[PDB]
């Protein structure tokens, strides 16, 4: 009886390998060559891998785990039991793997153009136009065009897309696919201890939108920013308002401290993608983790290909399930934000490498917020003026007070303003797959939450047919997102830890990890444990204790609350909004 169980896992676990090293390799070529026959191929593939998922899965229902001894073995079966969009009837998982691709070439190439004028994609052109520009309207073009070239040409597919990932996960003895989603983290408590979370980052969110929202009404006018109200949408240096570092230059707290340009530096220097990529290399190993293998620097696209090809440009890490076979696909620019985002990759590759001896079932994260979190620990030391100065990106180390408010301010527009954009993004999709929000109100829903969660309004009032949503990519790519709330919380916790392992004293802040082969072990050992264990034991392996706790990375940010309530009180800003 256990027998046959250990013998069934072992099967899947073969099986398994083979066949989704051949999905990925076919997934791979797709999204690095858009055409008609990598399309028919990988859609090929899907029903493959989906005959293979019914044949384990069938079987695996059939054991009653709750007989079963061994608790590994238990595990594995439970999680093989959900087939996942293979529980489909043939023709509904025909169309909903034609909708999935269609929704995400859609996005990937779409392009805004000017009237007998130039077209532009979103990455590299928008996304600088987001960055750098400081014109009202300017932004305003780029903001809106996105939005109804991407944004509405994705409603049409999301409705049958909402019916059919509902439909899979109801045949998967879920209620709908927001509560599939939530069970990957294996918490009852999840949505619970998330608001709370939330609710302790508010102070800090609170006074930096305040502070944030009176340099926007200096810059671009008091006509245009009321100081009691929220924020319009398209001022933030970003395309989805989700981080506000590019507009650092608009809110320096002590300009009389100048900051290098970062990306003239990088530039100047000769700096490439390849080289940002070595450097996260760099990185890891220092702390004693695993280097990527020579193959990895043959196979990955780390820049946008010149020579035709239509690609879908938005980064990600990919684990070909052969313990050998890693790559990142990106199309890389040289700046700043983009080293960050090499970091975050290589983290996902990282992991893949710690955990390619588990059976493929718990080749996973701790939860998915862990799998977010490993580079981005990381590049919090990256980002300090004490490396970037040892990279030659800033011209000292930053010992006065003014150069550390101005460093706390540039991490707080990154990291403490991502926090309600993270939360809300799910809170939006769960209720889509609950039904309490329908094709009638997909818009006015979503802008409901902008305005609850992060304080901003749309520059332009939306109408009929929008459908803003569908502009942020893991929507029509189908991504879960509340991993990343979960990573931008427990990311400090482990800086705090890794700190602490690393012999730091003194503000956390100031906190450099490099070559801490301490805290490399204790990463390593967390991620070699996969998903074979509840997560609150790798959050103990890494930080001592085990749950989720805002009071790191509000530990990080103290002095900077400080300052941002003195200067928001001498100025009499009201924070909030209606
Ligand atoms: C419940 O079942 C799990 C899983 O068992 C494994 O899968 C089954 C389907 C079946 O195929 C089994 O035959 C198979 O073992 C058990 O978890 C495994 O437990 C073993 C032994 O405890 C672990 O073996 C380890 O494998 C490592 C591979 O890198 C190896 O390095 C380890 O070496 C350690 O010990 C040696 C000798 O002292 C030392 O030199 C090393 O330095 C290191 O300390 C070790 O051989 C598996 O990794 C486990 N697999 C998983 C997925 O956890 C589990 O034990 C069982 N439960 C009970 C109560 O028996
Ligand atoms: C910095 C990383 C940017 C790129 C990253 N890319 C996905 C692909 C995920 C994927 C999964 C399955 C199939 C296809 C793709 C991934 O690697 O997690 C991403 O999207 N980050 C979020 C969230 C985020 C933002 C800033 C951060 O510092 C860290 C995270 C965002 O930019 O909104
Ligand atoms: C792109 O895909 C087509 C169709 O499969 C293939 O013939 C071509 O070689 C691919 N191009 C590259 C650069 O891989
Ligand atoms: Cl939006
Ligand atoms: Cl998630
Ligand atoms: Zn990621």
């Amino acid at each position: 009886d256990e027998a046959e169980a250990s013998k069934f896992v072992e099967e899947y676990d073969r099986t398994s390998q083979v066949v989704w090293n051949e999905y990925a390799g076919a997934n791979w070529n797709y999204n690095t060559n858009i055409t008609t026959e990598t399309s028919k191929i990988l859609l090929q593939k899907n029903m493959q891998i989906a005959q293979h998922t019914l044949k384990y899965g069938t079987q695996a229902r059939k054991f009653d785990v709750n007989q079963l001894q061994n608790t590994t073995i238990k595990r594995i079966i439970k999680k093989v039991q959900d087939l996942e969009r293979a529980a489909l009837p043939a023709q509904e998982l025909e169309e909903y793997n034609k909708i999935l691709l269609d929704m995400e070439t859609t996005y990937s190439v779409a392009t805004v153009c000017h009237p007998q004028g130039s077209c532009l994609q979103l990455e590299p052109d928008l996304t600088n136009v987001m960055a750098t520009s400081r014109k009202y309207e300017d932004l305003l073009w780029a903001w809106e065009g996105w939005r109804d070239k991407a944004g509405r040409a994705i409603l049409q597919f999301y409705p049958k897309y909402v019916e059919l990932i509902n439909q899979a996960a109801r045949l998967n003895g879920y209620v709908d696919a927001g509560d599939s989603w939530r069970s990957m983290y294996e918490t009852p408590s999840l949505e619970q201890d998330l608001e709370r979370l939330f609710q302790e980052l508010q102070p800090l969110y609170l006074n930096l939108h305040a502070y944030v929202r009176r340099a926007l009404h200096r810059h671009y006018g008091a006509q245009h920013i009321n100081l009691e109200g929220p924020i319009p949408a398209h001022l933030l240096g970003n395309m989805w308002a989700q981080t506000w570092s590019n507009i650092y230059d608009l809110v320096v707290p002590f300009p009389s401290a100048p900051s290098m340009d970062t990306t003239e530096a990088m530039l100047k220097q000769g700096w490439t993608p390849r080289r940002m990529f070595k450097e996260a290399d760099d990185f890891f190993t220092s702390l004693g983790l695993l280097p990527v293998p020579p193959e990895f620097w043959q196979k990955s696209m780390l820049e946008k290909p010149t020579d035709g090809r239509e690609v879908v440009c938005h980064a990600s890490a990919w684990d070909f399930y052969n313990g050998k076979d890693f790559r990142i696909k990106q199309c890389t620019t040289v700046n700043l934000e983009d080293l960050v985002v090499a970091h975050h990759e290589m983290g996902h590759i990282q992991y893949f490498m710690q955990y390619k001896d588990l059976p493929v079932a718990l080749r996973e994260g701790a939860n998915p917020g862990f799998h977010e979190a490993i580079g981005d620990v990381l590049a919090l030391s990256v980002s300090t003026p004490k490396h970037l100065h040892s990279l030659n990106l800033l011209s000292s180390e930053g010992g006065s007070d003014e150069h550390d408010i101005n460093f706390l301010m540039k991490m707080a527009l990154d990291k403490i303003a991502f926090i309600p954009f993270s939360y809300l993004v799910d809170q939006w999709r769960w209720r889509v797959f609950d039904g309490s929000i329908t094709k009638e109100n997909y818009n006015q829903e979503w802008w409901s939450l902008r305005l609850k969660y992060q304080g901003l309004c749309p520059p332009v009032p939306r109408t009929q047919g929008d459908f803003d949503p569908g502009a942020k990519f893991h929507i029509p790519s189908s991504v879960p997102y509340i991993r990343y709330f979960v990573s931008f919380i427990i990311q400090f916790q482990f800086h705090e830890a890794l700190c602490q392992a690393a012999g730091h004293t003194g503000p956390l802040h100031k906190c450099d990890i490099y070559q801490s082969k301490e805290a490399g072990q204790r990463l390593a050992t967390a991620m070699k444990l996969g998903f074979s264990r509840p997560w609150p034991e790798a959050m103990q392996l890494i930080t001592g204790q085990p749950q989720m706790s805002a009071s790191a990375m509000l530990s990080y940010f103290k002095p900077l609350l400080d300052w941002l309530r003195t200067e928001n009180e001498l100025h009499g800003e009201k924070l909030g909004w209606p």
